[PDB]
């Protein structure tokens, strides 16, 4: 439980404007349909983004920790596998990936 109540906190960090510079493109949950990307379901089987996480936590779907990463990291595979690695957009998911891995590891445990 108490370290449940940790993953809202990492996860809010990175909503905040601090990171939101290059976290911003990961706030909500990628439209194949108004982005235009008729290549995104294809590839992508299980996609995820920073809101809908969110709302998982609030709904107690996590059972623990480990599982609330499981969905973070998922999101950044997706964003490396969809789009090339030369992508600005793969530039700031490593940026905000590595302020998750480090808060992440710096939990109490
Ligand atoms: C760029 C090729 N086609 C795409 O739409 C890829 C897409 N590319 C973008 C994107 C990123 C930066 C710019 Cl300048 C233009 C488009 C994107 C834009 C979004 O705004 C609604 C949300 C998720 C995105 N995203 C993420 C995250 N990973 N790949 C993409």
């Amino acid at each position: 439980s108490e370290q449940l109540k940790c993953c809202s906190g990492i996860l809010k960090e990175m909503f905040a404007k601090k990171h939101a510079a290059y976290a911003w493109p990961f706030y909500k949950p990628v439209d194949v349909e108004a982005l235009g990307l008729h290549d995104y379901c294809d590839i992508i089987k299980h996609p995820m983004d920073m809101s809908t996480i969110k709302s998982k936590l609030e709904a107690r779907e996590y059972r623990d920790a480990q599982e609330f990463g499981a969905d973070v990291r998922l999101m950044f595979s997706n964003c490396y596998k969809y789009n090339p690695p030369d992508h600005e957009v793969v530039a700031m998911a490593r940026k905000l990936q590595d302020v998750f891995e480090m808060r992440f590891a710096k939990m109490p445990d």
